[PDB]
């Protein structure tokens, strides 16, 4: 198996993002994210083995490809840039949030530093789009992008639930101007709901976006995605979401996402024969995540043998972005467990006597709900 075939991409850039009342308290995105995750890289010896990259920024233009002009030019430039801009979008910036913190914000949770936000949320998008450009050229077999601010949440217009540009998003649009008529899969195991992507890619039979998430009845952040939210007019039946309802108790974990995978996420995967798998890789269904963060007890062996089973598609070509996910221990057990399998090490499921129980029932009913509605669309999800 060739060497340097597996791509990582990290900068000291994304660790600049961070509320101006510096306290990591209260902002659960915070620049100990990444940092945290790429040193453990480093000592486990793994970082050695990749092909290791720096990253860029987005251009506006890369980022028009997902989001609006005035969200771009609100998020993607500074007062007062060496930006060539007319005077007509220099004075509708000029015609537009406070925290409790005192620092200035899109919301409550989405923060934004006025020296570094900017820059920091470009270098994100900028970055899992080069990791993957390599990854469809194929100089690179797949890799992983150790990125913040996270992206999912981002819509056209709409900064939102920490993210401000949808990079996972974005990394597909490129790649598809790049290599004409390619079909990009979008695996989303976030325990929130990738609003942002779904939306993006609703109507377009090019993009297969399945999203496992909690929703309990439209009540888990963000709200969003319904199982019978199957996508529209072209791309009816391009939307894949698990949403797993019923709540916390029982207790949601490897079984049932081991189960959505041999049911529902690789048979429709196979299907479907994507071009490329990009992964919105957030890590809150981890183990580590209280009630209203997650809630879940996926561990980092499960992911590591969800990135394996992924890598079974596309003739491996697989990008993970980080997303979701702040307890530290838990996202760089999880980080290490991805970056190995990228890599090619081999996961063992007979190692696991936790993997021998069955589905809770409330993750058998979520998933007869996604079968009952995808029939319509997948023969393996027929009869
Ligand atoms: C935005 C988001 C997750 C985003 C994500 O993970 N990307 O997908 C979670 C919000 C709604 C939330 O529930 C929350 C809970 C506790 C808290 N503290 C008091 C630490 C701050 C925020
Ligand atoms: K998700
Ligand atoms: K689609
Ligand atoms: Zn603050
Ligand atoms: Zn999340």
């Amino acid at each position: 198996t060739l060497p340097f075939t597996t791509g990582l991409i990290y900068d000291s850039v994304m660790l600049k993002h961070q509320c101006s009342c510096g306290d990591n308290s209260r902002h659960p995105e915070h620049a100990g994210r990444i940092q945290s995750i790429w040193s453990r890289l480093q000592e486990r010896g793994l970082r050695s083995q990749c092909e290791c990259l720096r990253g860029r920024k987005a251009s506006l233009e890369e980022l028009q490809s997902v989001h609006s002009e005035r969200h771009v030019l609100l998020y993607g430039t500074n007062p007062l840039s060496r930006l060539k801009l007319d005077n007509g979008k220099l004075a509708g910036l000029l015609a537009q949030v406070m925290l409790p913190c005192g620092g200035v914000g899109v919301d409550t949770d989405t923060i934004w530093n006025e020296l570094h936000s900017s820059n920091a949320a470009r270098w994100a998008a900028g970055s899992v789009t080069d990791l993957a450009f390599k990854v469809a050229s194929r100089e690179l077999k797949n890799g992983f992008a150790v990125v913040r601010p996270p992206g999912h949440h981002a819509d056209h217009s709409t900064a939102m639930g920490f993210c401000f540009f949808n990079s996972v998003a974005i990394a597909c649009r490129q790649l598809q101007q790049q290599s004409k008529a390619s079909k990009i899969l979008i695996v989303d195991w976030d325990v929130h709901h990738g609003n942002g992507t779904q939306q993006t890619f609703y109507q377009d039979p090019s993009v297969l976006y399945i999203s496992l998430h909690r929703h309990d009845d439209g009540n888990f952040f963000p709200g969003s995605g319904a199982v019978d939210e199957v996508g529209a007019g072209s791309g009816e039946g391009f939307n894949v979401n698990v949403a797993w309802a019923g709540g916390l108790d029982p207790p949601m974990g490897d079984p049932e996402y081991l189960a959505a995978f041999r049911i529902v996420v690789m048979p429709i995967a196979r299907e479907f024969s994507p071009d490329l798998v990009l992964v919105s890789a957030g890590f809150d269904a981890a183990e580590g995540h209280p009630a209203p963060l997650g809630g879940y007890h996926v561990s980092a062996k499960c992911f590591g043998y969800m990135t394996q089973q992924l890598m079974n598609l596309a003739g491996g070509a697989v990008v993970l972005a980080l997303e979701g996910g702040h307890d530290l221990t838990a996202i760089c057990d999880a980080s290490e467990a991805c970056v190995a399998a990228l890599l090619g090490n081999r996961v063992d499921p007979l190692s696991e006597e936790g993997w021998k129980q069955k589905p809770n029932l409330n993750a058998i009913r979520s998933l007869e709900a996604v079968i009952r509605v995808h029939s319509k669309y997948w023969g393996c999800m027929q009869r």
